[PDB]
Parts: structure tokens; C-alpha cells; sequence
């Protein structure tokens, strides 16, 4: 099938960027010797997504022109990209990707798959601010599960948020704001940044434009800032 993630990565951005996705775990996959003591207490499924996820990264690495590394994991569970590398991992229930771009072109980038299902309220009100329940239902065709999206949406903002910061960024620390496409199945979003905006070094991270896609299922979410 067409990957699902190309749906969220617009053409201003799209030719910057290598990615690679899969909906199951593949048998035989295996991962490189520094990543296994990463997972050699884990339960079966928790080894084989974290086995899976890394091949999409290596395979989309080598779109980029980089040879096969071990992928290791930071002081906060961030992937640990090659130098001169950014990128994002994420996995669902049926779904395992990646994107990777140059840190010469691309300054950060996040994305984030959920199942597309109900959350409980309680989730809801955690990660969402009241503005957001009065907005989104209005902006959102009936039939989404647009909490999930939401959640989803806040999940990639932290991801493409902590490489440029390095700080925390909880649920309740941006506004986001929606719009839906024709398709009732596609569209953008923008994160409002509510904290100390500033990035360690370069412009800050007020306003981050990004992408959501519902199929197959699933959710898609993913904001790609540029270097400028
Ligand atoms: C860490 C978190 C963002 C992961 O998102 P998730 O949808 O639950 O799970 P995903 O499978 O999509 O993503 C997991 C991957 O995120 C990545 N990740 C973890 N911490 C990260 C960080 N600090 N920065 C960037 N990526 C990170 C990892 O690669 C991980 O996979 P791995 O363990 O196989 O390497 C989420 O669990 C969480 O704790 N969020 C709290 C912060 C947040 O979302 N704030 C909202 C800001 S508006
Ligand atoms: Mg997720």
C-alpha cells in the first residue's frame, strides 16, 4: 500500500525527508548488537515494535545516503540520531515509522500515529485546554474522533519541540487550533506555544504549523520545521 505518512508531509517539505513505515512486525527483522541491551528484559511486543521501528529508520537513513548505525536512546528517551541527522520514530496498534531528514535543511521534526478510537473523558480533559473542546468539535467533521487527533497532534509537537529546547512541554502547554480539508480526512493544525518559547539557540518555537491524516484507522500527525 501508499504510506500513510506521506499524507502529513507537505511539498514544501516532502523532498527534504526520507521515511519508511510497516504494519506489523516482520520476522527475521533484528536489531544491530548496541541496540540489544536496550531490549533484552523487554516483553516479546515491546522488542519486536522497537526492532521493527528501527529498520524503518535505517532503511529511511539510507534514502538519505546514510550507511546503517545502531540508534540508541537519550537521557529522555529521545532517539539518538547520527550527527548532521533529525528525525522522529513513532508506533501504534498496526503501525511502525519514521522520518528522517539533514540537519542542514530541516531543523526538527515530529510526528505521531494513534489508533483512531475514543478516548475515556478522563484522558481528554488532561490533554486538552477548555478553549480547545469549545473549538475543535466546530472545526472538525462529524464522525472524526477528534480527541484522539488532538492527543495525536500534541504528541508530535512535543517530539519536533524537545530536540531544539531540550525542556519539558506538558499537554496543557499548547493551544492547538484545527482546519479539515474537503476529504473530512485530511488537514492542518497549529500549536500555540504557551511556556518560554525560546529554542537553545535560533528563532523560537511560538507558532508550529502541521499536517493530520486520518486512514486505514489510523491517525497521522507530523510538523517539519526548515532551516532558514
Ligand atoms: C514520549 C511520547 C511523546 C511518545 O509518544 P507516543 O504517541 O506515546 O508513543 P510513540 O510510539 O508515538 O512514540 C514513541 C517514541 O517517541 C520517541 N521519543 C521519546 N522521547 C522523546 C523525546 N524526548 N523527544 C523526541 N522523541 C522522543 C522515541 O523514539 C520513542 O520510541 P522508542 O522508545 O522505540 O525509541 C509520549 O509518550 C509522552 O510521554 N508525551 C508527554 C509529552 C507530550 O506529549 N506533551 C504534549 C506537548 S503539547
Ligand atoms: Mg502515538
Amino acid at each position: 500500500i501508499s504510506m500513510l505518512v506521506s499524507s502529513v508531509l507537505p511539498g514544501t517539505v516532502v523532498d527534504d525527508l526520507a521515511y519508511a513505515e510497516l504494519y506489523s512486525d516482520p520476522p527475521g527483522l533484528v536489531p544491530l548488537p548496541e541496540e540489544e541491551p536496550l531490549i533484552a528484559k523487554s516483553v516479546a511486543k515491546r522488542r519486536n515494535e522497537f526492532i521493527t521501528v528501527r529498520h524503518c529508520a535505517r532503511v529511511a537513513l539510507g534514502d538519505l545516503g546514510v550507511p546503517p548505525v545502531p540508534i540508541l536512546k537519550g537521557d529522555k528517551g529521545q532517539p539518538c540520531w547520527p550527527d548532521g541527522v533529525v528525525g522522529s520514530l513513532t508506533h501504534c496498534s498496526g503501525y511502525r515509522g519514521a522520518v528522517v531528514g539533514r540537519s542542514a535543511a530541516v531543523r526538527s521534526v515530529g510526528i505521531d500515529a494513534e489508533p483512531h478510537d475514543v478516548l475515556s473523558n478522563g484522558v481528554l480533559d488532561a490533554i486538552s485546554l477548555p478553549e480547545e473542546r469549545d473549538e475543535i468539535p466546530s472545526a472538525m467533521p462529524d464522525g472524526l474522533h477528534w480527541d484522539r487527533i488532538l492527543f495525536c497532534a500534541k504528541e508530535a509537537t512535543y517530539k519536533v519541540w524537545f530536540p531544539l529546547t531540550n525542556r519539558w512541554l506538558g499537554f496543557e502547554d499548547a493551544h492547538i487550533t484545527f482546519e479539515a480539508d474537503d476529504s473530512g480526512r485530511t488537514g492542518r493544525f497549529v500549536s500555540r506555544i504557551l511556556i518560554d518559547p525560546s529554542a537553545l539557540w535560533g528563532p523560537p518555537l511560538t507558532t508550529l504549523h502541521g499536517r493530520w491524516s486520518v486512514e486505514r484507522g489510523l491517525v497521522l500527525t507530523a510538523i517539519v520545521l526548515l532551516e532558514h
